[PDB]
DNA sequence: GAGGCGTGGC
DNA sequence: GCCACGCCTC
């Protein structure tokens, strides 16, 4: 698995990874936003999932030692380290 | 917090 | 391919 574009030599493990990377060279964005009047599109599926947080303000990851909640797991993981 | 992105089990 | 974990950088 290797990117065969103009000069890019980046190599990935799976083909799923390589296929996604090539979207940076083509600008293809297969993942559209179904929100009414948004029209946004993204290269990665997880990128679109985050954009839905904007419209919904959803925050599923909640700190069990606080009332705070977060949109992403890595946000909560860093907050938890603050409680030690 | 947000964006970009590398990665692995399924 | 999906999707989730999680590191990097600002
Ligand atoms: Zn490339
Ligand atoms: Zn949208
Ligand atoms: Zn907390």
């Amino acid at each position: 698995h290797t990117c065969d574009y103009a000069g890019c030599g980046k190599t990935y493990t799976k083909s799923s990874h390589l296929k996604a990377h090539l979207r940076t060279h083509t600008g293809e964005k297969p993942y559209h936003c179904d929100w009414d009047g948004c029209g946004w599109k993204f290269a990665r599926s997880d990128d679109l999932t985050r954009h839905y947080r904007k419209h919904t303000g959803h925050r599923p990851f909640q700190c069990q030692k606080c009332d705070r909640a977060f949109s992403r797991s890595d946000h909560l993981a860093l907050h938890m380290k603050r409680h030690f």
